[PDB]
């Protein structure tokens, strides 16, 4: 249902990154970042149900992944604490966006898979 | 001289990412992001002279790399427009931080190399 | 069914990497690389049915992804032509391995997700 | 002097990957991989002096990085044991190749920077 999905992996332990906090913001008319959607990744490392086609309108979006809470519960104090990426949602473009991310204490990688 | 350095690479063309705008922010007491330092990468993809040991105090820092202006001048309209990473500078930790980044239209990777 | 799965993504076009040739080798007693399994990624970028629990015994495995044929059909002549990674399968370890890969003309990234 | 350089980083500890064994092979006329050059990364994570312009002729090259010996001495038993990438050296192309790599126990990333 959700045209925005987030999937997070762990490069140190070779696993889905479970219980990772993900926050999505949408740029408002005044150019502030408005809270749009948020959630936590499941046991699969996937975060479903973030939003819907009705709510996910055209706009500039920021996807933030908080790595601090995640690493600490696994006994790690990371260097990279959060990572954020910004993109524009455009109705002419294909309709499902998957933001994949890979976490390590000193490294962050993300790739967008845009389908349909 | 600068205890913070940024180096940016291009995954599509296999080159240093030249003339990439980099902005650094430092979290203020009120928890807003204060502009701390900024610059553009050289022909080597490296950004030197960002700050000094005197100015780079302990704190939470955000490093933002704007990919839009970079890709457009190379004739590309990217999906990922900006990428940001947050870390804490701590005086007890080693004293030089190098933030390396790799750019592609739909992908972003960064790693911190912390030495001395 | 397959305890080994391969998933491939495209960093330039932001998509599953479809029709990517994947070859798996297993190190033999004489220390040569014996052809073990191979296939092509589906429209999802995923390669299923590579092997079975009966055939996927303990051993040293190499997973090779050929990027040349893939990029050319998309009109690209890449610099990185193939990428290979080696790991040991061990029965005591968890039983499903997913090798994820991200492709660009001058860059290659892979991460293993080992579950169950 | 060397038109081929290799630089290796560590994503777990946020450092240059020091004393990493790097092996380069060149495809022979019979299509076997002939040992071409090898070395170990310095304290900077860089491997200089691999070859020379006279020896580095046109051909298909494989760059292998052995991660097992590296991780073990740091007290880690990695999943990814080696990673290899293949490219063609072509005299018409620019003349310096830098192969950068990023290591983690379950992840490997590499990018080529081709200059001059
Ligand atoms: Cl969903
Ligand atoms: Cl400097
Ligand atoms: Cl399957
Ligand atoms: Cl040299």
């Amino acid at each position: 249902m959700s045209p925005l999905m987030v999937k997070v992996l762990d490069a140190v332990r070779g696993s889905p990154a479970i219980n990772v906090a993900v926050h999505v913001f949408r740029k408002a008319a005044d150019d502030t970042w408005e809270p749009f959607a948020s959630g936590k990744t499941s046991e699969s490392g996937e975060l479903h149900g973030l939003t819907t086609e009705e709510e996910f309108v055209e706009g500039i979006y920021k996807v933030e992944i908080d790595t601090k809470s995640y690493w600490k519960a696994l006994g790690i104090s990371p260097f990279y604490e959060h990572a954020e990426v910004v993109f524009t949602a455009n109705d002419s473009g294909p309709r499902r966006y998957t933001i994949a991310a890979l976490l390590s204490p000193y490294s962050y990688s993300t790739t967008a898979v845009v389908t349909n």
